[PDB]
């Protein structure tokens, strides 16, 4: 379908709200492709996801090789 | 809404239209800046999808991968 993806992986939990949507490192696929590092937010059954941010490896590691 | 990005931390890529994708500290609204990841155009006045993080949500994050 027009995007489908898929929770591989959860990593970390950084936050949860007061409705229960929780803010997630997690590895995901989108539409097939290799599960990538995915940061963002996300309803208490996964069902529906919030603004994120979607990082290859290699910038991933920038990120923590830079910080 | 209202925007401004406060201070420029990082740039992870760019694509072929020009676009980057960026740390930034960007303030929202007149809120205090809050670190923000996502597409920016080339000349900064149009940004794409990214989140933005509390200081704890974001160092909550660096702390678990080093």
């Amino acid at each position: 379908a027009e995007f489908t993806f898929e929770i591989e992986e959860h990593l970390l939990t950084l936050s949860e709200n007061e409705k229960g949507w929780t803010k997630e490192i997690n590895r995901v696929s989108f539409n097939g492709a290799p599960a990538k590092f995915d940061i963002r937010a996300w309803s208490p059954d996964h069902t529906k996801m919030g603004k994120g941010i979607t990082l290859s490896n290699e910038e991933f590691q920038t990120m923590v090789d830079a910080f």
